[PDB]
């Protein structure tokens, strides 16, 4: 019993018309209105529109309020009983056959529904295809069916308000160029020959099937280089520039400005960089205490569109081993064991003999099969058992440092292609490993079926698993339309038939119902199209392959909330496979290219820049393909060339596109670079290396530059790093500068350190970095030259890297040098050790000569470390062997550094004197616990003194203690921080009435402005204020009291002496009141001094609490106009203990004050500032009852130094507070207004300053603890000053476990979900740490530091390549990691000694973290306790519970 439209497309042609197509089951005769969509303002209707598929008859009204009704048309249909889809005839229907947009929504001649079908439609055979520039914009127009009628004068280019900017005509047949604009909104065709719709809002053609992809330098280029993208926090940054033209040509001598930004996006430093004999070259020292993630450097040649540079900061560890894990690059069958062959070697020369290497075998589906159709999808989305755990690897290296990784296959009867991924850890002596990842593909057959919908992924939540997730959707009643391809490995098409192409409908709350069935065939190189009506609901489209493969996608079918992804429904065209008879062509070369489309078809032929085209025409295509001359021009001088090509054939007329870069990249532009370096050296010694630049023919290399630079590859294979290429750089294929645009798609068919501080100084790491740099040289005559690098105490690999450079000449080129001694004696250690700590350290003695050698080793422990045995060690090693001797050490308490000293005696040398070799390594030593932070916050009145107390920095080690001294002349609470807002609302209730009016009374737009809050006008304010006092007086009873809504109900007690308040306190600024009002209220008020025994308040918890806050207010009230009787005063002052809160015994001190009991009154008021905090009818809370206390005070010039207090009190609580309530925020706002009102001008005189310290704004003085125990400031200026003293550092021992405010608890599992016994952890274990942290209100700052036991170390995740990730090992743990992704965090750093995130967290949300961690140091260590704190209340403070020793084994 339903009809609705079928193709839901926005043009059908004009030719081969047959109407609109729809669809109808039982349905006879069918009412259809068309509306002509106003042509001004069309781009507003589009986006409320958003192309549906029916209307609501709410949304009817906004929608169809600019559109006009041209025909009211019922349509006779003789269906009785299948659901068969029919025509419209349109042709009969003059209206319709004028220019203009229209919309068609039909219904059941007497039916009557919330939604009815409606679709936006233009009839015309006319056939655009634009293509937008930087600058322009190049349409094409055409026809339909056959004929290509390119005539284009018709061309309506209107903006985002709905005008039209140009319209023009041009080049053979027809053509049109227009100005492109940023914010361009439309696109139309003819004024009477019907109308063509195209609007630049929807995504452009998507080209992922095409190679468009580059770098985005059309304009002067800058190349961007150093030896190294990853960097330690404190090491200085090396980068380089050569800046050239298009088409890599020098350019006058202009300054680049370049500016250092941090990982949360600020900058760090601006420079302005002059080159140096054509080169840049820009240095800068990373701060100890620098932020750890991708920074990078953004260059500004003077085009305005910024040129970057990533680097990565982290704490890393250069590797000592190379690891390789090798599949095979062919999937394997499903029946094929999986094998890895593992190589693993240490980079000074020799193999990994013995080495232990620990991994995970995992199996995956493989889903995105075939890398040649991105967004193809294969495999059963509906299979189960497809992510496994499938072992753990443990296996020895052999004496060639060789191993083997295989399982048998437990998936002999998969339909699905998948993945076997082995994560690797080849470890070192000590336990520290190199993890890489190998992955093996299998297939269930040689060649799969794919889908790939043709409709959007939006962001939609589901219940089900209580997760947001972007799953493909479709508008509900609509058909879903999908690509399906039978593709190889490589991505070319097999032909195939027999496809079984199965719509299934999935169980909402029996089994699976199969709603549809289909039978596909496919040619070569064919992408098939399928589309299925579709209900409403969970879907999945299957396709099986005769071979038994098979292939699904789900996808829900309903309401899309906004939400979308960038372009997720773009339109992709059919390929045309171009082919070039020259790989590379050049300005006297004449390109023939053969263009073989699907089909024949006309359309264009164009050579394209970012700039516009330089090929414009060209129509013509024949048979089955055609081979074009294209003379390539002599002014083409950029790399951002393309070809494009555009075919179309009717039966609907399908459109394919092909897209291919055109090379003009020459290869006697390139320097032949030669390094000459010695395989192998020595260290301590310098590497000479030996340049020679030439190109044949020429051999001319005229003032060769070079830039020598030698790396270690440990160093360098952590983000296996390319050396920098100038060639590439500046000749290399860029990006396709053109987006293109059809309607082919829619055609209807039918501080700094801060952190850091709070943690703890974190112990020096003394890692060797083997970084190099000489400066540029030139090369003579002949093209030869020598740089001479000094080669330090390294043994390893190093590459030598070198860039050439002339005016349009550019060579790079890499050697790789091994540094290693006769005889190489290393030591394995922890990054840093605590005190406390026992740690099994290795040495490795590696025997490197052709000969015997015999050894003694001694060893000595100095600093904060001490040996645990005595290792008088006697070492024999015979040719190539190594041995490893156990060092067990101890760290000493306290913080500071240890080492370990060796000398080697007997050391052998062919020809060269026997003399003693000399080995120092030191480490990091820290206590085995956070630190602690004391804060200190006061008003310094002028000449007033502020000093430490003597009681405060007792708990801290000097050695360790830093600390930050803010001075300012404003006080810490920043109102437009709470208030952003606050104008007049003078409408509501009673309590909403006078609640909007409030604050209204006392500012103006001018403090309003001052403050940085919106607000109303002066007048607007005003006039507000007047509407709400004649709207309360319309609530005053006939006694005088205050109702709800009416005269008529009944009274309100706290609300009348609250709108009392509000009318006394409205008279005294400006506003006018009737005199029989007050009078009446006032007399009321008295009878509730007087007579608190007739109150009814039946929901009261604590009556006679709520009935004391009536009678305080109404006697503040009464007081503040000399009306309160001291008789009635004096009797509620004797039930006192009635209070629940301290407002009412502040109210009622100020009115026995000002009526004259001065004793009772200063009694209530200090009674008050003790007494702390419907239910009690108040409308109250703490934070609002202290705001109205602190106004209360200031208001009566009354304890200056209790408003102080209430002042620091009222900014922590507004800060821990989600959302304020409207009487907390007019009660903060009026408490606060004043404070921004005064200068930021101070005065001080410290202990650390022989100058006095002035500003005009807060200004921080970092401070050690020489200085800190002899704190002292004074106030040297006219105003009071505002200072903020924060202090940190390691305590003594370690606390115990405390909290306020915050919580934190600390588990560590194991990643088979479990908990890990602490006891049975292992060297190479992967652990999964969990952080539980909760609080009691909002602390929008909390910094979590987890100090690690020295024998953890973080797996970097910001490393990806060289650790373990999260997301593979902490399948076991995915509650925990959905809670995580949940969670507000700022940022995590994996750092050397500690885990580090700054979260957001309230009562509401607890906070879930986990981490990735590896035991790797064996030995006993102490586990410090996890801590969170709050950044601006450092009172809001958690240290978890103290945990047993943590043990890891060898
Ligand atoms: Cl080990
Ligand atoms: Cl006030
Ligand atoms: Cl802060």
């Amino acid at each position: 019993p339903s009809v609705g439209f079928a193709s839901r497309g926005s043009l059908l042609p004009g030719k081969v018309v047959e109407g609109l197509p729809v669809m109808a089951l039982n349905v006879n005769n069918v009412d259809v209105n068309f509306f002509r969509v106003k042509p001004e303002s069309l781009p507003a209707f589009i986006s409320q529109w958003e192309y549906r598929n029916s209307l609501a008859n709410w949304q009817s009204d906004k929608l169809l309020q600019m559109a006009d009704l041209v025909y009211t048309g019922r349509f006779d249909l003789n269906p009785a009983r299948t659901r068969e889809k029919l025509l419209l005839p349109l042709g009969d229907i003059k209206p319709l056959q004028q220019a203009g947009v229209y919309l068609a929504v039909m219904n059941q001649a007497g039916r009557y529904d919330y939604s009815n079908p409606a679709t936006l439609f233009t009839l015309s055979d006319i056939g655009v295809s634009a293509h937008r520039y930087h600058n322009r914009l190049d349409i094409f127009t055409q026809s339909l069916e056959n004929g290509a009628a390119q005539q284009g004068i018709e061309v309506s280019l209107l903006n985002e308000k709905g005008q039209t900017l140009t319209q023009a005509t041009s080049d053979a047949q027809g053509h049109v160029q227009l100005e492109n604009d940023k914010n361009a909104a439309l696109l139309l065709a003819r004024k009477d020959g019907q109308t063509t719709l195209l609007d630049l809002k929807l995504p452009a053609l998507d080209l992922a099937e095409f190679n468009i992809a580059g770098a985005p330098g059309y304009s002067k280029q800058f190349f961007m280089f150093g030896p190294r993208d990853l960097y330690r926090p404190g090491e200085t940054v090396i980068l380089n520039g050569l800046l050239r033209d298009a088409d890599g040509k020098a350019l006058p001598n202009q300054p680049i400005k370049l500016d250092v930004i941090k990982p949360d996006g600020q900058v760090l430093r601006s420079v302005v960089s002059q080159p140096e004999n054509g080169l840049y070259h820009f240095t800068w020292p990373l701060d100890s205490n620098a932020a750890t993630g991708m920074w990078h450097i953004r260059a500004n040649t003077g085009d305005n569109q910024y040129r970057m540079w990533d680097f990565h900061v982290e704490d890393f560890m250069p590797e000592r081993m190379a690891l390789n894990l090798t599949g095979e690059k062919t999937p394997l069958t499903p029946k094929d064991e999986v094998k890895f062959s593992v190589v693993g070697y240490y980079l000074y020369g020799a193999p990994a003999n013995g080495n232990t290497l620990q991994g995970q075998l995992f199996l995956r589906p493989l889903r995105e099969a075939v890398s040649a159709l991105p967004g193809f999808e294969f495999g059963d989305i509906a299979a189960e058992n497809l992510s496994r755990t499938l072992d753990e690897v443990q296996l020895t290296l052999d004496d060639k440092g060789r191993g083997e990784v295989s399982t048998e296959s437990q998936w002999k009867e998969t339909h699905s292609p998948l993945q076997v991924i082995f994560q690797g850890s080849l470890l070192e002596s000590g336990g520290r490993p190199v993890t890489r990842r190998a992955e093996q593909a299998i297939w269930p057959a040689d060649a799969l079926p794919g889908i790939r919908p043709q409709f959007a992924s939006k962001s939609v939540y589901d219940y089900r698993t209580d997760s947001t997730v972007k799953q493909p959707i479709v508008d509900e009643g609509s058909n879903a339309a999908f690509d399906i391809v039978y593709s190889d490995a490589q991505g070319v098409k097999k032909a195939v038939s027999g496809l079984q192409v199965r719509l299934i409908r999935e169980r909402r709350d029996q089994k699976d119902l199969i709603e549809n069935e289909q039978t596909l065939d496919l040619k070569a190189d064919e992408t098939g199209k399928v589309s299925f009506p579709v209900e409403w609901g969970a879907y999945r489209l299957e396709v099986k392959a005769p071979n038994e493969a098979v292939s699904s996608v789900r996808f829900w079918a309903g309401y899309s909330w906004q939400d979308n992804s960038d372009g997720s429904g773009a339109v992709r065209p059919d390929r045309v496979t171009l082919k070039l008879d020259k790989a590379s062509y050049r300005p006297g070369d004449t390109i023939k290219l053969h263009i073989a489309a699907p089909t024949a078809g006309k359309g264009y032929a164009m050579v394209e820049s970012s700039e516009g085209p330089l090929w414009w025409q060209e129509i013509d295509v024949r048979a089955q393909g055609l081979d074009l001359t294209i003379p390539v021009d002599k002014t083409w001088n950029r790399h951002d060339l393309y070809l494009s090509t555009l075919v179309v054939r009717p039966g609907t007329p399908k459109r394919a596109v092909g897209v291919l870069h055109l090379p003009l990249g020459d290869e006697n532009r390139r320097l032949d670079l030669a390094l000459e370096t010695p395989a192998k050296m020595r260290p301590n010694q310098p590497l000479t290396v030996k340049i020679k630049a030439s190109t044949k023919n020429g051999e001319k290399p005229k003032q060769v530059n070079v830039l020598v630079s030698a790396v270690d590859s440990g160093v360098l294979n952590i983000t296996d790093y390319v050396t920098p290429d100038p060639w590439q750089a500046f000749f290399g294929q860029k990006r396709y500068g053109a987006d293109i645009y059809d309607i082919y798609g829619q055609v209807i068919e039918g501080g700094d350190g801060d952190e850091l501080k709070r943690g703890g100084k974190p112990p020096v790491n003394h890692v060797n970095i083997v970084v190099q740099q000489a400066l540029p040289v030139t090369l003579n005559e002949q093209g030869e030259g020598s740089v001479t690098l000094p080669i330090g105490d390294f043994n390893g690999e190093l590459r030598v890297m070198a860039q050439a450079w002339t005016a349009d000449d550019f060579g790079s080129n890499e050697s790789k040098v091994i540094v290693a001694a006769p005889v190489i004696a290393e030591l394995n250690m922890p990054r840093f050790m605590a005190s406390g700590d026992t740690s099994r350290l290795t040495l490795d003695i590696t025997n490197l000569t052709d000969k015997p050698q015999k050894l003694n080793v001694a060893l000595t422990a100095s600093g904060l470390l001490e040996l645990v045995s005595d290792s008088p060690a006697a070492v024999e090693l015979a040719p190539g062997v190594r041995t490893t001797l156990f060092i067990p050490v101890r760290a000493l308490p306290g913080y500071g550094d240890g080492e370990i000293q060796a000398t080697i005696s007997g050391l052998a040398l062919p020809g060269e004197t026997v003399a003693d070799q000399h080995k120092q390594w030191k480490i990091g030593v820290r206590p085995a616990f956070p630190a602690q932070t004391v804060n200190y916050g006061t008003a310094l009145q002028p000449g007033e003194t502020w000093a430490i107390p003597a009681d405060g920095l007792q708990n801290f080690s000097p050695v360790t203690l830093e600390g930050q001294l803010l001075l300012s002349g404003k006080p810490p609470l920043n109102i437009a921080r709470y208030i952003k807002e606050l104008k007049a609302y003078p409408y509501g209730c009673l309590e909403q009435t006078a609640s909007g009016l409030f604050p209204s009374l006392y500012t103006n737009a001018a403090q309003l402005q001052a403050l940085g809050i919106k607000g109303d006008s002066d007048e607007k304010r005003r006039a507000s204020v007047d509407i709400g006092i004649s709207r309360l007086l319309q609530m005053q009873r006939d006694n005088g009291g205050f109702a709800l809504w009416d005269k008529n109900g009944d009274e309100e007690y706290w609300l009348t002496a609250y709108v009392m308040d509000f009318l006394v306190r409205a008279g005294e600024q400006g506003y006018s009141v009737p005199t029989d009002a007050i009078n009446r209220g006032n007399e009321r008020l008295l009878r509730y001094l007087q007579d608190p025994g007739m109150m009814s308040i039946p929901y009261a918890d604590n009556l006679k609490a709520s009935k004391f806050a009536v009678q305080s207010y109404a006697a503040l009230v009464l007081a503040r106009q000399q009306k309160a009787p001291l008789g009635a005063l004096r009797e509620i002052w004797e039930h006192r203990a009635d209070a629940a809160s301290g407002l009412p015994l502040l109210q009622l001190g100020v009115a026995l004050k000002t009526m004259g009991d001065a004793t009772r009154g200063e009694e209530a008021i200090a009674l008050a500032l003790k007494t702390p905090r419907i239910w009690l009818g108040d409308y109250g809370s703490s934070l609002r009852d202290n705001a109205l206390m602190l106004s209360l005070l200031e208001e009566n010039k009354l304890l200056p130094d209790e408003q102080y207090t209430l002042l620091n009190t009222l900014s922590q609580q507004a800060f821990g507070e989600r959302w304020l309530s409207t009487q907390e925020s007019n009660a903060l706002f009026l408490a606060a207004r004043t404070i921004q009102d005064l200068p930021g001008k101070w005065q001080a005189q410290t202990s650390f300053s022989a100058e006095q310290l002035t500003g005009e704004k807060a200004q921080n003085s970092n401070l050690n603890s020489d200085q800190l125990v002899t704190l002292q400031v004074s106030n040297s200026g006219d105003q009071p000053l505002w200072l903020r003293m924060d202090a940190s550092g390691y305590p003594q021992s370690a606390p115990l476990p405390a909290n306020n405010v915050l919580q934190i608890e600390r588990h560590i599992l194991g990643t088979d979900g479990k908990s890990k016994s602490l006891d049975s952890l292992r060297s190479g274990d992967l652990v999964l740490v969990w952080l539980q942290v909760k609080a009691s209100n909002s602390v929008p700052d909390a910094l979590v530091v987890d100090l690690l036991p020295a024998g953890l170390e973080l797996e970097n995740q910001n490393l990806a390549n060289g650790s373990a990730s999260l997301e593979q090992s902490g399948g076991e743990v995915q509650n925990l990691l959905n809670q995580m992704q949940q969670a507000s965090i700022k940022h995590i750093e994996f750092r050397d000694d500690r885990f580090v995130a700054a979260v957001a967290v309230d009562e509401y949300q607890p906070v879930t973290l986990v981490y990735l961690a590896r035991a790797v140091t064996p030995g006993t260590y102490q586990v410090p306790q996890p801590m969170v704190e709050s950044m601006y209340v450092p009172q809001w403070r958690a240290t978890g519970a103290a945990e047993d020793l943590l043990i890891v084994r060898p």
